[PDB]
């Protein structure tokens, strides 16, 4: 199953990203709250294309999500079913499968959220304005971003993002550039 390491790497996510009302589980009302907290960032209009266009996407998502590691199908994803969700999706990752279609989904929602001109690149000031959105502090964007894109050496493309993510959620190397992908952690 998972070490100390990639459990907290899955645990950090859900409690930052994931569990926007902060309660402990994973919901529709998460979803529904992440969709106002990307807004508010980028000041769509509450009914443009880009809002519309993201509750369609992200209703994906949950569904997938919930598909998965909804064992007892109430509609909610608790730790423990993250987790032992994770556990499994995770030994199949390392076994030559790719990821489940709602965590790419994720990845190109998240991806196109920093990609606000749209160039395909995420910039160190996207970049450090999506993450301190979320909590994150701006010294651990600059550190994070510095080590995603190589010091300046890499462009951080779809392409690019996606591979990091991956890292991200099933490396268990601590040298893994992968895992800063939310902010920098001191390894
Ligand atoms: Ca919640
Ligand atoms: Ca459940
Ligand atoms: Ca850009």
């Amino acid at each position: 199953q998972l070490s100390d390491f990639q459990r907290n790497k899955i645990l950090r996510v859900f409690n930052t990203f994931y569990d926007c009302n902060h309660d402990g589980v994973i919901e529709w009302d998460d979803f529904e709250l992440a969709i106002k907290k990307i807004c508010n960032l980028h000041s769509w209009p509450t009914d443009g294309k880009k809002h519309n266009e993201a509750r369609a996407d992200l209703k994906l998502i949950w569904d997938g999500l919930r598909k998965y590691a909804d064992e007892n199908e109430d509609e909610q994803v608790t730790k423990e079913e993250w987790l032992k969700m994770w556990a499994e999706c995770v030994k199949s990752v390392e076994k030559g499968e790719s990821l489940p279609e709602w965590l790419t989904k994720y990845m190109n929602f998240m991806f196109d959220v920093n990609d606000t001109s749209g160039d395909n690149i995420i910039d160190k000031h996207e970049y450090s304005t999506v993450y301190m959105s979320y909590g994150i502090p701006k010294s651990d964007c600059d550190a994070a971003f510095d080590t995603l894109s190589d010091g300046g050496k890499t462009m951080v493309t779809r392409e690019i993002f996606a591979r990091l993510w991956t890292e991200y959620f099933v490396s268990n190397d601590r040298g893994a550039k992968g895992n800063h992908l939310f902010g920098d952690l001191k390894l």
